[PDB]
């Protein structure tokens, strides 16, 4: 894969579906649970930044 960033197929708040690359990624890993991740994306329709949970298996 390309060295640097990694994109995910994500729904936009505007109602689009595109593979956007998270600008900032963070995780919430509770013990006994799964390590959920959230990434901040930019919506290409409105222009705003939206955070969206990534898959727990998503490589961050």
């Amino acid at each position: 894969m390309s060295s640097g960033k990694k994109p995910v197929k994500v729904k936009t708040p505007a109602g689009k579906e595109a593979e956007l690359v998270p600008e900032k990624v963070w995780a919430l890993a509770p013990k006994g649970r799964k390590g959920v991740k959230i990434g901040l994306f930019k919506d290409p329709e409105t222009g705003k930044y939206f955070r969206h949970k990534l898959p727990d298996d998503y490589p961050i």
